[PDB]
């Protein structure tokens, strides 16, 4: 990977750093080295890191946030594409907001809010990016981005560049085609808001923000909610109901308030916390019979 990173250097994509630890790029804070995590300056820089990566035919990876990943110990190899503060322009026309895959997305909740438009009140609790965000088809409080989102910017490995629209996208509950048929990497995506009176469009957003104070982890690191609901039943419910609200294995424990959220209380590595998803299954699986599956993306080596 030595000439991928020197090419990567001389085309002064960014920042590019060697055997980075992904710790430092994920809210659970744990996860180890990426080879080399990329960290684009700008839309073209993306396309020239995109270039030598199907040139030398190595493994990329595109991340934003790190929200939901739960990167293992021995953390990635080729190339890790971080989209952020290069690739975080907004622009407001009209109802229409025109933003970066970079962005974070509740800074635009609440920015967005601000203005009166409506339509991005339930993302204000959701640490992710934009360009995460569309990948995943983020939701809360019975929204998603499906539901907003006009067309997507995508670049995908041959380094050919599209807009998606909206049925393009094929979205579903937490599915997007960035997952299945058309990998890629979402540079920028077109909203569609409504204007509204104000006041009450920010009162939503901040009691939305509310609510994840009053019921999620704040103290610490964490990724996502862990599991998949396997309705009717609440994953979070059931982990509670069978008292492990603040088990704990090394670093890693079910967060106090939420039995559907690891925390890293400190210390912890991915193997506390893969050991605690395991636990929690059996434990789930035992008392009653259901196998939960998980809806955190465990990512690395493979
Ligand atoms: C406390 C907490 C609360 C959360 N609450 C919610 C919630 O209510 N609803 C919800 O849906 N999620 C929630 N999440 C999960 C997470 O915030 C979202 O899934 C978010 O969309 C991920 O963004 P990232 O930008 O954080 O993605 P990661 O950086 O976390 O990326 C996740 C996946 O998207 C891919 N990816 C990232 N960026 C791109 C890109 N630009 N192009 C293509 N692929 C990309 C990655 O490869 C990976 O497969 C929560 C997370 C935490 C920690
Ligand atoms: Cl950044
Ligand atoms: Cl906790
Ligand atoms: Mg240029
Ligand atoms: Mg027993
Ligand atoms: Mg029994």
């Amino acid at each position: 990977m030595d000439k991928v990173i020197q090419e990567l250097k001389d085309l002064q994509v960014g920042k590019v750093l060697e055997n980075e630890p992904l710790a430092n790029h994920t809210t659970i804070k744990i996860g180890g080295p990426a080879d080399c995590l990329v960290i684009p300056k700008d839309i073209q820089a993306v396309r020239d890191t995109m270039e030598v990566v199907k040139n030398h035919g190595v493994q990329w990876r595109a991340i934003g946030r790190g929200s939901n990943l739960l990167v293992l110990d021995e953390g990635i190899r080729g190339v890790v594409i971080k989209l952020g503060a290069g690739l975080d322009h907004m622009e407001i026309d009209g109802e229409q907001v025109t933003v970066g895959g970079g962005y974070s997305v509740v800074r635009l909740s609440t920015g967005i809010s601000k203005k009166g438009l409506s339509g991005l009140e339930f993302a204000s609790g959701i640490p992710g990016s934009v360009g995460g965000a569309v990948y995943m088809n983020a939701g809360a409080h019975g929204s998603d981005i499906s539901r907003i989102l006009v067309k997507a910017l995508i670049l995908f490995e041959d380094g050919t560049m599209e807009w998606l629209t909206n049925e393009e996208m094929e979205f579903s509950y937490r599915t997007s085609i960035l997952q299945n048929k058309r990998p890629g990497i979402c540079l920028e995506a077109v909203l569609q808001l409504e204007q509204k009176e104000r006041d009450a469009i920010v009162a939503q957003m901040q009691k939305n923000k509310d609510y994840r104070k009053e019921t999620q982890p704040v103290s610490n690191p964490c990724a996502g909610s862990i599991f998949r609901n396997p309705l009717p039943d609440h994953a979070g419910r059931l982990v509670e109901q069978a008292g492990l609200k603040g088990h704990r294995i090394g670093g890693a424990k079910v967060s106090e308030m939420h039995g559907n959220f690891i925390v890293n209380a400190g210390g912890a590595t991915a193997k506390d916390v893969l050991d605690l998803i395991a636990f929690i299954q059996k434990t789930i699986k035992e008392k009653y019979d259901i196998d939960m599956h998980t809806e955190v993306e465990i990512v690395g080596e493979k």
